[PDB]
């Protein structure tokens, strides 16, 4: 699979070992389900971006973490806030706006995987990016600047283009569940 191979060539080890290790403990093989592979790094990729674009400790890393630190992770933050426990792992806590933060990355229209989300979940805030330069997020608060906002746009964009480079892209586009 060239799918597997762009995977390891395009995102940084600690990001393909994290995506790697979720799928191996829930009986799923990214050599076999080789899209969802690139999705799982794609989605952590931003997480983390989002992470480092911030008060310097602005967020809080959620996703990415073993299940125990999770919400070991998350409990402490309702603790001593005093925010309402979410019922599913968010992706980020934002310290400065003292809110839990899910991200999206679709392959389909943003207001399509927005309702998704909405549906799915809590006063969590919702930001949603496409591989188009797209984004939607919840009372249109995007929460950062434009310039790191425009960095996971390019980010995502560039992903869509080299897997396009590969005939990769195709694949992957029609594989959103
Ligand atoms: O689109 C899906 O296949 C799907 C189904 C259930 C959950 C997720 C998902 C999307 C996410 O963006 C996410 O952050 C998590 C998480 O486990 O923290 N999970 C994605
Ligand atoms: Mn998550
Ligand atoms: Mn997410």
């Amino acid at each position: 699979m060239a799918m597997e191979d762009f995977v390891r060539q395009c995102f940084n080890p600690m990001i393909v070992e994290l995506a790697e290790k979720a799928m191996k403990e829930y009986g799923e093989d990214p050599k076999i389900e080789t899209n969802k592979f690139a999705a799982i790094c794609t989605h952590l990729e931003v997480c983390f971006m989002y992470s480092d674009f911030g008060l310097k400790h602005r967020f809080e890393i959620i996703e990415g973490r073993d299940r125990i630190m999770a919400w070991t992770v998350v409990n402490s933050i309702c603790n001593t806030t005093g925010v309402e426990k979410p019922k599913f792992l968010p992706d980020l806590y934002d310290y400065k706006e003292n809110r839990f933060i899910e991200i999206g990355v679709t392959r389909r229209e943003v207001h399509i995987y927005y309702l998704e989300k909405a549906n799915k979940i809590e006063k969590t805030h919702i930001h949603i990016f496409s591989f188009t330069g797209e984004e939607m997020a919840t009372k249109a608060d995007y929460t950062l600047d434009e310039e790191s906002r425009a960095r996971i746009k390019t980010r995502l964009f560039t992903i869509r283009q080299e897997m396009a480079s590969r005939s990769l892209w195709d694949s992957f586009r029609q594989s959103e569940r």
